[PDB]
């Protein structure tokens, strides 16, 4: 009840990115804990950006971002309605779908955009914060399954990384794992269609 004091949730921050340029998959950081911690109560963050997928911090949580179509896109479980940390300040969200677990905004610059797949294939490749590259059947419109499953701690931290085609086109955006005993089978996914519909 006491206004003056009420505080203020911080910026979503770029912390690192997963390098997708060469022909190794590597997890880069950028930014560490205490910076992060900085940059995310100032919402201003000057360091250079560069790629597809983002690694992404806030102060309890820690999980991935894709650009596609200029709009970097994540999990609202991970992001709420926070703002994200920019150069010249704190942006708000111009996309927030609790419905669908989705968030976005405006593709910092420097970023890179992978491309929305027409392909219609159901071959595709999930990429995760410590850049393994982890193929995927599509079962669904919005499941896939692991051809070789893993432990969810393999997972953490993912959700917002890309499910890609064997082109490199964005497919989906990864959001929960489908798990039996701790094992992840399979995995949930916002489809590329879905971010396309919020974006009318
Ligand atoms: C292991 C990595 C996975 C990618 C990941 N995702 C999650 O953990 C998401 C968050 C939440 O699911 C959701 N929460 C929502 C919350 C909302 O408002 C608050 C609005 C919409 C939401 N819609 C969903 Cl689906 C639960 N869950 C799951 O995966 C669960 N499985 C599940 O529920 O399967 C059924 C659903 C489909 C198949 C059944 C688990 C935990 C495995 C049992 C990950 O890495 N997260 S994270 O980066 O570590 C992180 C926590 C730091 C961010
Ligand atoms: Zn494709």
């Amino acid at each position: 009840s006491h206004m003056a004091s009420m505080k203020k949730k911080g910026s979503v921050v770029i912390v690192g990115r997963i390098n997708l340029s060469g022909d190794t998959a590597y997890a880069q950081q950028t930014r560490g804990e205490e910076g992060c911690q900085e940059t995310s109560q100032t919402g201003r963050d000057k360091n250079q950006v560069e790629g597809e997928v983002q690694i992404v911090s806030t102060a309890t949580q820690t999980f991935l971002a894709t650009s596609i179509n200029g709009v970097l896109w994540t999990v609202y479980h991970g992001a709420g309605t926070r703002t994200i940390a920019s150069p010249k300040g704190p942006v708000t969200q111009m996309y927030t779908n609790v419905d669908k677990d989705l968030v976005g905004w405006q593709a910092p610059q420097g970023s890179r955009s992978l491309t929305p797949c027409t392909c219609g294939s159901s071959d595709l490749y999930l990429v995760t914060r410590h850049a393994d590259v982890i193929p995927v059947r599509r079962r669904g419109d919005s499941r896939g399954s692991l051809l070789s499953p893993r432990p969810i701690s393999y997972l953490k931290g993912s959700s917002g990384g890309p499910l890609l085609c064997p082109a490199g086109h964005a497919v989906g955006i990864f959001r929960a794992a489908v798990c039996t005993r701790g094992v992840a089978k399979a995995v949930d996914f916002i489809p590329v269609e879905s971010l396309e519909t919020t974006m009318r």
